[PDB]
């Protein structure tokens, strides 16, 4: 079963996101230099302090989803997600609660940017966040997904409301744009090295090896794949030495 | 085969590593945090400003190495490993070799401190750094393995020499002192949260989903088991929701 062979690629990634304490220095690294460049943050007179931040692997812990996922060979499902959300299970992402609490606190506000639903996974989201100690979780700090995912249209609105966005966090380059939504991973690394100098500063990144835009980057229409395809796309994406 | 198994788990943080741009970006956001610190550093006086890095997923990148334990259903060997080293076509992990350049220009110097071998490593070692762009790559910058791979008594030896270490940078908690060197996840975890604040200002940390102590953490005796042991150690930390 090519579904088996699909999850078992991602156990290395899931046992390091879940259980080393590198993923954890990694979280802490990323909230700690969040927390510098907002301190540093220089906005335009008349303008509010934004920060937007991204929530899934980025400010929530999925991570027991794919432990189920991996346990019951199982693809990612709509439906299974939404008893997940609906689960209220999540946990924080390492110095996620402490840097947002910071943020509202001096001058700030957080805006979670966010591909939960809005129609059906917005109480469960809310419920977590306030049970993890996230402040600010008020009804208007959501920009959850109604139909598109793409995410510049929302920060677009927020800016509108006369924020200035000093700094955007999430696991996913389009938590930064639009600039690379559904493009190939030599576009994605194209952008990368054009904005070299903005991460940790005004880009602020948080690991995710189980899952993400990169996934999707890695063949043509990937997502249209089957089991099969995807497993081939990642096994054609694969650098190797010659053995010589 | 068990063998096969144990690679295949490591396939989509592997592509992750290699191919997204999220990789690229998390190595950026950690050298420009580590210029910064770098920037910051305050050394007592009569003593000189020194960076110790790893090398292995720190500065250099190993992953086409990976790729062809993939592609050869391979554990890690020793041999292999050499022939690897010897082929010499590392590439460089992003930002690392400007960040290098940059503290051996501005009043620093870094130490490489790492367990690729002295004896039989060393040369292809410095022949791939010299070719990727690394200034000030003579002999006496490296504190390669001997025996031992635990690194304090090589950053002690350092100390000794009038340096004040004022960053750490690596892949792997071991990279930053020997507080946790053999220890199971729990008590690296517990490391990371004692020095939450030092992470990405005096300790400097890469992402490397593909080995590491993080993967030795997974059991007791976990390096010492047969390839299913690990297999077994690797599925039995997943945790995982009950689907409810
Ligand atoms: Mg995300
Ligand atoms: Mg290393």
């Amino acid at each position: 079963q090519a579904n088996m062979q699909l999850q078992q690629q991602a156990v290395l990634g899931l046992n390091w996101m879940q259980d080393s304490g590198e993923y954890k220095a990694l979280a802490y690294q990323a909230y700690n230099a969040a927390k510098v460049a907002f301190d540093h943050a220089k906005v335009a007179k008349g303008k509010k302090k934004a920060v937007v931040a991204d929530l899934d692997e980025t400010m929530l812990d999925n991570s027991p989803y794919a432990g189920w996922q991996v346990q019951n060979n199982k693809p990612f499902d709509g439906k299974d997600w939404t008893r997940w959300v609906d689960a209220r299970q999540s946990r924080a992402v390492p110095g996620a609660v402490e840097f947002n609490n910071y943020v509202n606190s001096h001058k700030g506000k957080v805006f979670y940017v966010t591909n939960r639903k809005d129609s059906s996974e917005k109480a469960g989201t809310i419920d977590d966040m306030k049970r993890l100690g996230f402040n600010g979780v008020e009804e208007s700090a959501f920009y959850l997904k109604k139909d598109k995912s793409a995410k510049a249209a929302r920060f677009a609105e927020i800016e509108k409301q006369g924020y200035e966005i000093v700094l955007y966090v999430g696991d996913n380059l389009d938590d930064f744009g639009n600039t690379v939504y559904g493009k190939l991973n030599a576009d994605r690394r194209a952008f990368v090295d054009q904005n070299q100098g903005k991460f940790g500063k005004t880009f602020i990144m948080l690991p995710n090896a189980n899952y993400g835009g990169w996934e999707g980057g890695l063949a043509e229409g990937y997502f249209k794949k089957d089991t099969q395809g995807q497993i081939k796309a990642r096994l054609d994406a694969v650098q190797a030495w010659d053995g010589k």
